[PDB]
């Protein structure tokens, strides 16, 4: 397992191709 | 647990969307 | 090991410098 | 311990602040 800091400061990076990805589109 | 530069390069992560949020008001 | 959400994460970014050194190669 | 992906994700990670850490205030 990894820390929940982490897995946290990833859900971060992981929305932010998201919101990347529409603001794009 | 999870490696701390792996920690480090998430607080740095964190810190920076929240200067970020905050750099709009 | 380390979360799967970070493992993704991860590639995102290592995948993320890799479309630079070559925007700009 | 985290993924090696994971890792070396973040030496870019802690690699990019310090570029940045000398260039702005
Ligand atoms: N930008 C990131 C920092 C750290 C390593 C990787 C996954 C998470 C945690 C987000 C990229």
């Amino acid at each position: 397992s990894s820390d929940p800091l982490v897995v946290a400061a990833s859900i971060i990076a992981i929305l932010h191709l998201i919101l990347w990805i529409l603001d794009r589109l």
